[PDB]
C-alpha cells in the first residue's frame, strides 16, 4: 500500500477519463438510435439497412469512451509511475 | 482501517465515475426510447423490428456507464494502491 | 466514533453518486414516458406494445442511477477503508 | 453534541443528495405529465391507459430522488462514522 | 449559543436542500400545468380527467422538494450532531 | 449582538434559500400562466375551468418557494444554534 | 457603527436575496405577459378574462421575489444577530 | 474616511443587487414587449387593450429590479452598519 | 490618492453594476425591437402605434441598466465610505 | 508610477465594464437588425419606416454599452481614488 | 521595464476588454448578416436597401467591440498608473 | 516508484485528453449517424452512397479523439519528463 | 531573458485575447455564410449580390478577432512594461 | 527524469490543446456530415458534388484540431524550455 | 534547461490559444458547410457558386484559429521573454 500525490491523482484521473468520456458518446448514441427506430417505423422494409448503419455508428461512438476506459485501466493496472 | 489522501481520492473518484458516467447515457437512452415508442404508435406492425433495434442501442449506451461502474468497483474492491 | 479525511470524503462521495447519478436518467425517463403517453393517445390499440417497450427502457435508465446508489451504499455500509 | 470535519461533511452531503437528486426527476416528471394531459385532451377515451402508464413512469422517476433521500436519512439517522 | 463548523454547515445545508430542491420540480410543475390548461381549452369536456391526472402529477413533483424540506427541518430541529 | 461563523452562515443561508428557491417556481408559473391566457383567448367559454386549474397549479409552485421562505425565517427568527 | 463577519455577510446576503430572487419571476412574468397580449390581439373580446388571469399570475410570481425582499429588509433593518 | 470588511462588502452588494436584479426582468420585458408589438401589427384595433396590459406587465417586472435598487440605495445612503 | 480594500471594491463594484446590468436589458431590447420592425413590415399602417409601444418598452428596459449606472456613479463620485 | 490594490482593480474593472457590457447589446442589436433586413426584403416600401424604428432601437442598445465605457473612462482618466 | 501588480493586471485587462468584447457583437453581426443575405435571395431588387441597413447595423455592433479596443489601447499606450 | 508534481500532472492530463476529447466527436457522430439512418429510411436505394459518406465522416471525427488518445499514451508510455 | 509576474501575465493575456476573441466572430461567420450559400441555392442569379454582402459582413466580423490579435502582438512584440 | 513547474504545465497544456481543440470541430463535422447524408438521400445524383464539398469542409475543420495536436507534440517532443 | 513562472505560463498560453481558438470557428465551419451541401442537393446546377462562396467563408473562419496558432508558435519558437 502506498499513498502519494500520484496515486491520488491516478484514481481521480481514472474516474474522469471514463466519466467525462461517456458524455458525448452517450448523447450521440441516443440521437442516432432515436432516428434509427423512427426510420424503421417509417420504412420497415429498410430495417436491415438501417440496423447495419446504426451498428457501425454505435461502434464508432462506443470506441470513443473505450479510449477513456483504456486510459483508466492503464492508470489502475499498468501505472507507469506508481 | 486506513485513511490517507489516496483513500479519500478513491471514494470521491468512485462516485464521480458512476455519477458523471450516467449523464450522457441517461439522456441518450431517453431520446432513443422516446422515438421508439413514438414509432410503435405510428407503425404497430413494426414493433418487433423497433424493439430489437432499441434493445441493441440501450445496451451500447448502458455499457458506457458500466465502464464507470467498473472503475468504481475496482477503486473500492480491488484498489491497486490502497 | 471516527472522523478523518476519508470518512468526510466518503459521505460526500455517497451523496454525489446518487445526486449527480439521477440527473440524466431522470430527464431521459421523462422524455421516454412523455412520448409513450403521446403514443397511447394517438394509437390506443398499441398501448400494450408501447407500455412493454417503455418499461424495458425505464429499467435500463433506472439501473444507471442504481449504480450510483450501489456505490453510495458500499461507502456507507461496506466501506473498504474506514 | 459533536462537531468535526465528518459531521460537517455529513450535513452538507445529506442536502446535496436530496437537493441535486430532485433536478432531473422533477424536470422529467413535468415532461411526462405534460404529454399525458395533452394526450387526454386529444383522446379522452384513452385516459385510463394514459393515466396507468403515467403513474408507472412517475414512480420510476420518483424512486431516483428517493435514493437521494435514503442516503440523506442514513447520514442523519444511521451515520456509520459519527 | 453554539457555533462551530457543523452548526455553520447545517444552516447552509438546510438552505441548499430546499433551494436547489425546488428547481426541477418548479420547472416541471409549470410544464405539466401549462399543458393541462392548453388541453382544457382544446377539450373542455375533458376538464375533470385532465385535472385529476394533473393533480396526481403535481403531487409527485411537490414531494421531491418536500424531501429537501424534510432534510432542512431535521437539520434545524432534530440535528443529530449539534 | 453576536458575530460568529454560524451567524454569518445563517444570514447567507437565509438569502440562498429564498433566492435560489424562486428560480424554478418563477419560471414554471410563467409557463403555466402563459398557456392559461393563450387558452382563454382560444376558448373564452372555458375561462372558469382554465382559471381554476391554473390557480391550483400556481399554489403548488408557490409552495415550493414558501418552503425556502420558511427555512429563511427559521434561520432568522428561531435559529436553533445562534 | 459595527463591522464584523456577520455584518459583511448580511449586506451580501441582502443583495443576493433580491438579486437572484428576481431571475425566475422576471423571466416568468415576461412569458406570461407576452402570451397575454398575443391572446388579446387574437381575441379582443376576451381581454377582460385574459387581463384578470394575467394579474393573478403576475401577483403569484411577484410574491416570490418579495420573499427575497423581505429577507433583505430583515437583514438590514431587523437583523437578529448584528 | 472609512474602510473595513463591511464597507467593502456593502459596495459589492449594492452592485450585485442592481446588476443581477436586472437580468430576468430585462429579458422578460423584451419578451412581453415583442409580443405586444407583434399583436398590434396583427390587430391594430386592439392597440389600446394591448398597450394597457403591456404597461401593467412592464410595471410588475420593473418593480422586481427596483427591489434590488432599493437594497443598493439603503447600502449606500442608509447603511445600517457602516 | 488613497488605496484600501474599499476603494478597490468600489471600482470593481462600479464595473459589475453597469456591465452585468446591461445583459438582460440589451437582449430584451433586441427582442422587442426585432418584433417591432417585423410588425411594421407586416402592417406599415400600424407603424405609429408600433413605434409608440416600442419606445415605452425600450424606456422601461433602459431604466434597468440606468439603475446600475446610478450605483456606479455614486460609488465613483459620491462614495459614502471612501 | 503608482501600483497598489486599487490601481490594479481599476484597470480590471475598466475592462470588465466595457467587455461584459457589450454582450447583451451586441446580441440584441443583431437580433433587431436581422429582423429589420428580413422585413425590408418582405416589404421594401416600408424601408423608411423600418430603418427609422431600427435606428432608434440601435441607439437605445448602444447606450447600454456606452454606460460601461463611461465607467471605464472615469476609472482611467478621472479616477476618484488613485 | 517595470513589473508590478498593476502592469500585470493591465495586460490581462487589455486582453479581457477586447476578447470578451467581441462575443456579443460577433454573434450579433452573424445573425444580422445571415438575415440580410437571405433577404437578398428572396428579393434581389431590395439589395440596395438591405445592404444599407445592414451596413448601419454592422457599424453599431462593431463600435461595441471598438470600445473594448480603446480601453485596451489606453491600458497599453496611455496607462494612467504604470 | 516515482511521485512528483509532473507524474501527478501527467496522469490527470492523460485523462483530460481522452475525456474532454470525446465530447465534440461523440455528439457529432450521433448527429451525422442519425441523419444517415433517416436518409436511408427516406431513400433506401441511396444506402450505399449514404453509408460511404457517413463512414468517411465518422473517420474524420474519430480521428479528433484519437489525437487525445495519442497524447494520453505518450504521457503514460513515452513520457519525455518522468 | 526575463521572467516576472508581468511577463507571465502577458503571455496568458496574449492567448486569451485571440482565443476568446475568436468565439463570437467564428460562430457569427458560420451563421452568415450558411445563410449565404442557402440563398445562392435558392436564387443563383443573386449570387453576385449575396457574395458581395457576405464579404462585407465577414470583414466586419474578422476585424473583431483581429483586434484581439493586435493586443496579442503588442503584448509579445511591443510590450509597454516588460 | 525531471520535474518542475514547467514540465507539469507542459503535460497539462498538451492535453488541453488536443482535448479542448476537438470540441468545436467535432460538433461542426457532425453538423456538416449530417446535412451531407440528408442531401444525398434527397438527391442521389448530386452525391459526387456533395461528397467533394463535404470532404473539403471536413479538412478545414480537422485542421483546427490538428493545430492543437501540433502544439501538444511540440510540448512533448520539442519542448523549448524543459 | 529552463523553468520559471513565465515558461510555465507560456506553455499553458500556447495551448489555450489554439484550444479555445478552435471552438467558434469549428462550430461555424460546420454550420456553413452543412448549409452548402444542403444547397447543392437542392440546386446541383449552383454547385460551383456555392462551393466558391463556401471556400471563401471557410478561409475567413480558419484564419481566426490561425491567429491562435500564430500566438502559440511565437510562444514556443520565438518567445520574447524566455
Ligand atoms: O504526505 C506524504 C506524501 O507527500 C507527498 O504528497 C503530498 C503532496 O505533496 C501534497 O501537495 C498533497 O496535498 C495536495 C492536495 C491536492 C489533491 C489532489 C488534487 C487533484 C489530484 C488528486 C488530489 O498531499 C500529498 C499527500 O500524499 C508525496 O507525493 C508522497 O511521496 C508522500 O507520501
Ligand atoms: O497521500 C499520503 C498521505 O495523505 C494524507 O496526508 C494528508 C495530505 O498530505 C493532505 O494533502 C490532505 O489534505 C488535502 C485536502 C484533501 C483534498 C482532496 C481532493 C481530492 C478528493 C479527496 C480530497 O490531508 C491528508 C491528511 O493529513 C494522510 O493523512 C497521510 O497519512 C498519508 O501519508
Ligand atoms: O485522517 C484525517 C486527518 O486529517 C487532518 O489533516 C487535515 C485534513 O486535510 C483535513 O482534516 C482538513 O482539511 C480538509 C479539507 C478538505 C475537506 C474534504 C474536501 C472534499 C472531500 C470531503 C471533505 O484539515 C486537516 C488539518 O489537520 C488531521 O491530520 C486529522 O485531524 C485528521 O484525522
Ligand atoms: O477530522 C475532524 C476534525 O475536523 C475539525 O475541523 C477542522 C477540519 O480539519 C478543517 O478541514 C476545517 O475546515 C473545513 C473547511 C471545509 C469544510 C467543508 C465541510 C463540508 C463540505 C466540505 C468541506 O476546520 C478545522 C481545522 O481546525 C476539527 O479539526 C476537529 O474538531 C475534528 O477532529
Ligand atoms: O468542527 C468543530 C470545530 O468548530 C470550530 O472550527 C472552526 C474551524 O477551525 C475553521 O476552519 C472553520 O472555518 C472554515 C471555513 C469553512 C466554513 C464552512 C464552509 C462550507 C460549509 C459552511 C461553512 O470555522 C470553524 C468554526 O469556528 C472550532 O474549532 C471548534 O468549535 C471545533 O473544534
Ligand atoms: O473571530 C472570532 C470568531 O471566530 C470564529 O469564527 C471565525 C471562523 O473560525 C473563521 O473560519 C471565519 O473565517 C472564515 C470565512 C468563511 C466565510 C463564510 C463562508 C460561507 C458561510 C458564510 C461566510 O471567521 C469567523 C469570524 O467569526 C467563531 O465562529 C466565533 O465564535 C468567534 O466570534
Ligand atoms: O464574525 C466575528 C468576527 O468577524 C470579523 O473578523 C474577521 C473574520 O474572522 C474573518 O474570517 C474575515 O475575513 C473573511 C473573509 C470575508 C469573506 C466573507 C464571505 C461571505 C460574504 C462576506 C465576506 O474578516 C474579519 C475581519 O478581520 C470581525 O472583524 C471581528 O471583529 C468579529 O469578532
Ligand atoms: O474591519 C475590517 C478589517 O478587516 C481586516 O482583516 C482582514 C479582512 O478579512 C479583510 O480586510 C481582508 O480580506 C478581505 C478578503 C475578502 C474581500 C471581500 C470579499 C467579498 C466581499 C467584498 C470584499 O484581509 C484583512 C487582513 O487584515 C483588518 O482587521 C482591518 O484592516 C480591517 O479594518
Ligand atoms: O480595509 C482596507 C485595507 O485594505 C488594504 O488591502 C489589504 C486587504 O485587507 C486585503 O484584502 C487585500 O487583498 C485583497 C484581495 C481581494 C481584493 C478584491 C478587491 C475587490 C474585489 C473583492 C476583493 O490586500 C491587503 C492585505 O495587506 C490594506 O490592508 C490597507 O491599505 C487598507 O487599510
Ligand atoms: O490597497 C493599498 C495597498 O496596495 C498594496 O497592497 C497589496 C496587497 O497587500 C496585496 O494583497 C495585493 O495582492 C492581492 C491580489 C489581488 C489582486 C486583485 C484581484 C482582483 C482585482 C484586481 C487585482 O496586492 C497589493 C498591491 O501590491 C500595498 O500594500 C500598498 O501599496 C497599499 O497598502
Ligand atoms: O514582488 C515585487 C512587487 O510586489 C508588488 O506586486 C506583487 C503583489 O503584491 C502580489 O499580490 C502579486 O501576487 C498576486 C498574484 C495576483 C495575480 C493577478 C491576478 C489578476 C490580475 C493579474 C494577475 O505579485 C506581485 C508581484 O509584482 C508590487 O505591486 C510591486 O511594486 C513590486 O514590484
Ligand atoms: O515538481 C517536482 C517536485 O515534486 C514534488 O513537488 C510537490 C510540490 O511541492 C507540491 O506543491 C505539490 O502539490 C501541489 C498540488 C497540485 C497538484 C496538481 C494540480 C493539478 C495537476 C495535477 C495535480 O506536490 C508535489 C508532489 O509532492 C516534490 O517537491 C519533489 O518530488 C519535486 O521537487
Ligand atoms: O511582478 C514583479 C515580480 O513578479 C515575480 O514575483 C512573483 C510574484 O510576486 C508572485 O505573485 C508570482 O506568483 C503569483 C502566481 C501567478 C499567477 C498569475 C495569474 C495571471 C496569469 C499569470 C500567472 O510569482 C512571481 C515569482 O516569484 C517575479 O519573480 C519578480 O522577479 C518580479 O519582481
Ligand atoms: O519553477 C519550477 C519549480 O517548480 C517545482 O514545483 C513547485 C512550484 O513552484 C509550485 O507551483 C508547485 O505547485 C504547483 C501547483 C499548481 C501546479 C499546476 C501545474 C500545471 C497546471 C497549472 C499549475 O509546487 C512546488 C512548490 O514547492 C519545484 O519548485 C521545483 O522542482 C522547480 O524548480
Ligand atoms: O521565475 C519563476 C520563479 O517562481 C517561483 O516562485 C513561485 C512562483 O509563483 C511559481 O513558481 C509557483 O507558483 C506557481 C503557481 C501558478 C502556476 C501558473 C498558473 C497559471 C500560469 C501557468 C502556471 O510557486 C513559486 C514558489 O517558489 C520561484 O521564485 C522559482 O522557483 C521560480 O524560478
Amino acid at each position: 500500500m502506498e499513498s502519494n500525490l500520484t496515486t491520488a491523482a491516478s484514481v481521480i484521473a481514472a474516474a474522469l477519463a471514463v466519466g467525462i468520456g461517456s458524455i458525448g458518446p452517450g448523447l450521440g448514441q441516443g440521437q442516432a438510435a432515436g432516428q434509427a427506430v423512427e426510420g424503421i417505423a417509417r420504412q420497415p422494409e429498410a430495417e436491415g439497412k438501417i440496423r447495419g448503419t446504426l451498428l457501425l455508428s454505435l461502434a464508432f461512438m462506443e470506441a470513443l469512451t473505450i479510449y477513456g476506459l483504456v486510459v483508466a485501466l492503464v492508470l489502475l493496472f499498468a501505472n507507469p509511475f506508481v
